[PDB]
């Protein structure tokens, strides 16, 4: 829109998903991770240790946290998922946790509302 | 009146009004008012600020000043009616003011009241 093709408009994006509406929506959800996996390379392998589960949660926290601070996202919550850690998925190398969190929504649509009154009439022009 | 067509002869005016007897009363209250007009034009439109009143019983003060100066009028008194100009009426564009003022009063009917004594006739004459 705008004049000479000036600019973009909207966030919207093609969803069957009400939840993925916005774009903004979508490429936080891909780009946080890509962050996260362009960090925990080093947790792809490696003798798994008591501190292993311990190591992973705090490094989450550690990136994502940074990415709060900067504004990507607004609050955030990572643990380890209990109900799947078992003995067996670990001897299977496997591992779960979870990474709840919000992401920015973009302002759209503000509603001025608007009402050319009468009141501040008399507070000038009569007499004064 | 007065040979061959002098010259015309008659102020008064076909009125049942009194006040009105006078064409110079009715001429002066009306070309009056078109100078006013003609010299206000202005006046009849643009935003409303405090000093609108002012303005306009200024630029009254001045055209009628003028006239006084020029014979046109004997005196005269311009201000804003105070007991009608309302936040209503000023909403609704409306305002009011009044232009009192005295007009110049015809000579007519010089009464040449005289007498033909014998006062002055010693004072002549007789001896000297």
């Amino acid at each position: 829109i705008r004049d000479d093709g000036y600019r973009l408009w909207g966030n919207r994006t093609l969803s069957s998903d009400s939840k993925w509406a916005f774009v903004t929506r979508v490429r936080t959800m891909d780009l946080v991770m890509d962050a996260i996996l362009a960090g925990h390379k080093w947790a792809v392998d490696r003798g798994i240790t008591k501190t292993y589960v311990k190591d992973v949660t705090e490094g989450l926290r550690a990136f994502m946290r940074d990415l709060k601070n900067q504004g990507a996202v607004i609050n955030f919550e990572v643990y380890a998922d209990p109900d799947l850690n078992s003995a067996s998925q670990l001897a299977q190398g496997k591992v779960y946790w979870n990474i709840r969190f919000t992401d920015v929504p973009p302002a759209e649509n503000p509603n001025f509302r608007v009402e050319v009154t009468d009141q501040w009439l008399t507070e000038v022009l009569d007499v004064a």
